[PDB]
């Protein structure tokens, strides 16, 4: 699995903090570059973490549509059909984004 | 549409990577500032990407409530009413956050 | 509440922008470190904002499962049971991630 945890992001930034503190205490070209490096890598980690979450969210959206279809089946003939079908289409719209 | 894709974030960071590599190979005031600039802009892109996603998530939460109301209708008289109504309120709580 | 708003992230980055602009206009060791500092802090804010959102999303996933159980109850005997139960398990999988 390529899924990244929220805690994983935190731990990476804790290291970044250390580097920052070292930079502030003893400003230098080395510490500046190392600080930037860590930030650049961490930025990727954040996006990658978001990616996995978004992909999961997409599955949830699809799952939500499955509920509607099942609901409309057993609720067949009930007014709710008029509005629940509209929601399904809206979920599809969301499904195609991420 | 102002929606930003996950891939869009990646591509921006790929450019950032290039700048980092140039910085590391040839440290300089120019490369430092340019690296920082790219990071600052990319940070905005991440938040803006999150914004759109969160706004979509808010709509999903509202949509989830719509399912409950439709469900409670056809399930009227069924015990589930006691608990499903509690969920709806919880979804509302989430709806008002983002 | 420890929940952070999307707007909160924006406002922080607006300050970061100002620092960047000052850096670009007058490059200096001071502005470089201050720019990095702000970025490091803002990176934490982004992750913390994500954390709260993800935790909320987890609750939504659980809530979605509650809908299924209520649906399956009133729809008992209906074919939908075969597929809706599969979704519930998939939601559980998502619930255990974040």
């Amino acid at each position: 699995g390529s899924h990244m945890g929220t805690e994983d992001l935190k731990y990476s930034l804790e290291r970044l903090r250390e580097i920052l503190e070292r930079l502030e205490e003893n400003p230098s070209e080395k510490q500046i570059v190392e600080a930037i490096r860590a930030i650049v890598e961490n930025n990727a980690q954040i996006v990658e973490a978001i990616r996995a979450i978004v992909e999961n969210n997409a599955q949830i959206v699809e799952n939500n549509r499955a509920i509607i279809e099942a609901l409309e089946a057993i609720g067949g003939g009930t007014k709710i059909l008029e509005e629940m079908k509209k929601q399904l289409k809206d979920l599809k719209r969301s499904l195609e984004r991420g």
